[PDB]
């Protein structure tokens, strides 16, 4: 096993703890996870720095963002793994034309899902902001900072 490199796409908007724990869960399996945001009601920016306050007790967690497609990403950085989570609340056909698609532009670059835990199987980033708006306790969706950020915006 070479040094192995595995991305992690998402328009994180904001980062859940159902992506975190997919980051979480891959840490120990590739030595370089990057976790990519591409494509809103965070701003880039704003979105890359949620992340990173978000994973800094992860060591070889790095927040890059793209333009473009993931693929030609992974070939820059040498990363040939993308990491996606899969969810009972899933959308199985987007998922099959957007895998299949990258699979044709590259197949250098292999999709690996790995299925939530059954407690983020049912979230999604839309669910949780349309709560936050309405001013709902989210401590148990996202991490304290993006709490804190969510919060500080919906006052
Ligand atoms: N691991 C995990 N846990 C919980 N939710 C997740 C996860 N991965 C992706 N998502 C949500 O799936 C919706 C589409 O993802 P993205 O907007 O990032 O697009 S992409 O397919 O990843 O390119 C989007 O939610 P929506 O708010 O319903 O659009 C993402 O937040």
């Amino acid at each position: 096993m070479e040094h192995t490199i595995a991305v992690i796409p998402g328009s994180f908007d904001p980062i859940t703890y159902g992506h975190l724990d997919i980051i979480e869960r891959s840490t120990d399996r590739f030595d370089e996870i990057h976790v990519c945001v591409l494509k809103g009601t965070f701003s880039l920016e704003e979105r890359m720095d949620l992340i990173e306050q978000s994973v800094k007790h992860l060591p070889n967690v790095k927040v890059h963002q793209f333009s473009g497609l993931l693929v030609d990403y992974c070939e820059q950085v040498g990363a040939k793994t993308i990491i996606r989570g899969l969810r009972a609340v899933s959308d199985f056909e987007y998922e099959l034309r957007l895998t299949s698609m990258n699979k044709k532009l590259n197949n250098e670059i292999e999709t690996l899902y790995m299925m939530s835990s059954t407690n983020y199987s049912f979230i999604s980033s839309s669910i949780v902001k349309e709560v936050a708006a309405y001013r709902a306790d989210i401590s148990e969706f996202v991490p304290p900072y993006v709490e804190k950020a969510l919060k500080k915006k919906f006052k």
